[PDB]
């Protein structure tokens, strides 16, 4: 798993992100560094006109255009949103837009912020000789203080990189099918099902560092993006790039590659039918990296994982394949828990149909155990 871009340690993260920018970017990196002061003092719209166009033509290597897409994909955010309570704008300056589109079409990705950027590539070890824990790790970014960002960024990064563990087990269910090695298969389809249940483990630090309050009132509204939204009905300007206005979806887990990777690889198809959820799921491939991307489709590429259990009558394999499962379900219903607390109570003190898609994609992984 080379050419898809996957690191060994950290999965589909992009692993060592890069800090700081060229020097000739560093009118840029101040806005982002100071998104929340900026914003607070009503002076980040200011700030942002007040730019010259930039070249990415300083942009050498990958982990620079990653870091600037996040920069620029971050201000975008505090540019649209601004303060967060409703004051929007719908024209995004040229001296922004253009080589954020720029960038953005260079890497075959939407001009807003995703998952792979706020959350794969926005993050750094505080000692690169600690280990990848909460403790050792922070935010290269943030909107506003108090937004929990950094909680939820990292703990979502926390349980990506747990899952990450049970992709270097794929290849080996491959080939132990096509060898047809059963004790092997086996003993990898455990070894996946254990590395989703340490995931759903870790998922349990969201407590203790991310505020309802604060996930529901502000940081999702600054990773809210312009599709089907009714503050932006048409889109957004993206001035001196597109003549006319452009949808595009906000950040969300769904455009996660781990997740998506295992209900391909354990057949649960949540992208079958052309339901809301299926089509949400496949729409979110297209705000992940491309190597992400072909990842994907490279796996519905493989004979099934699910028809070739089934067709065994291998109790010991049904259940290895089970075990895999039920952890999705697992995960699937503690989310269902979070997001009740985090979005549905403050919500309280719209939500509905964001609970009839988590609660589809579980009823779809859930059906597709064989008990
Ligand atoms: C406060 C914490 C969290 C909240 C409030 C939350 C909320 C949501 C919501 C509302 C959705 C709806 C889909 C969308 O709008 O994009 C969603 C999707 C999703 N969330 Fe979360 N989420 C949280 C943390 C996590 C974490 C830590 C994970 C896993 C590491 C996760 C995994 C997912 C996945 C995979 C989806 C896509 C649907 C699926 O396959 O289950 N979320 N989340
Ligand atoms: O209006 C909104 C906008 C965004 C959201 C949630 N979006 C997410 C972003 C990231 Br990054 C990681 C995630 N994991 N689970 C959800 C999720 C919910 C309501």
């Amino acid at each position: 798993s080379k050419e898809y871009h996957i690191d060994e340690e950290v999965g589909f993260a992009l692993p060592n992100p890069q800090e700081n920018l060229p020097d000739f970017y560093n009118d840029w990196m101040f806005i982002a560094k100071h998104l929340p002061d900026l914003i607070e003092s009503g002076q980040l719209r200011e700030r942002v006109e007040k730019l010259n166009m930039l070249s990415i033509d300083h942009l050498t290597d990958h982990k620079s255009q990653r870091l600037a897409r996040l920069v620029l994909g971050c201000i975008t955010m505090a540019y649209v949103w601004g303060k967060g309570h409703g004051d929007v704008r719908k024209v995004l300056p040229r001296n922004i837009a253009v080589p954020y589109c720029q960038l953005s079409k260079k890497l075959e990705l939407p001009p807003i912020l995703v998952y792979a950027d706020c959350v794969l590539a926005n993050w750094k070890k505080k000692d690169p000789n600690k280990p990848l824990t909460y403790e050792n790790m922070d935010v290269l970014f943030s909107f506003r203080d108090g937004d929990c960002s950094k909680g939820f960024f990292l703990v979502s990064l926390l349980v990506e990189i747990a899952a990450a563990s049970a992709i270097k087990v794929i290849p080996t269910v491959f080939k132990a099918m096509q060898m047809q090695e059963r004790d092997t298969l086996l003993k990898a389809l455990l070894e996946i099902a254990s590395c989703l249940e340490k995931a759903l483990q870790v998922f349990h630090q969201i407590h203790d560092h991310v505020n309802p309050k604060a996930f529901f009132s502000v940081l999702r509204i600054y990773l809210s993006g312009w599709k089907g939204n009714p503050q932006l009905s048409d889109g957004l300007v993206y001035e001196g790039f597109w003549e006319d206005p452009k949808e595009f979806a906000g950040g969300s887990a769904g455009q996660s590659s781990v997740f998506q990777c295992f209900d391909v690889l354990l057949g649960i198809q949540q992208t079958a039918g052309g339901g809301h959820a299926a089509q949400f799921l496949q729409d979110m491939r297209r705000y992940m990296p491309p190597a992400h991307r072909n990842f994907l489709c490279s796996l519905e590429s493989n004979p099934s994982v699910r028809e070739f259990v089934l067709s065994k009558g291998d109790a010991g394999l049904r259940e290895a394949y089970d075990a895999c499962v039920k952890a999705l379900v697992s995960l699937r219903s503690y989310h269902l828990q979070i997001v009740t607390k985090y979005i549905l109570i403050p919500a309280s003190q719209g939500g509905t149909d964001l609970m009839n898609f988590l609660k589809t994609v579980r009823s779809t992984t859930e059906k597709s155990l064989l008990k």
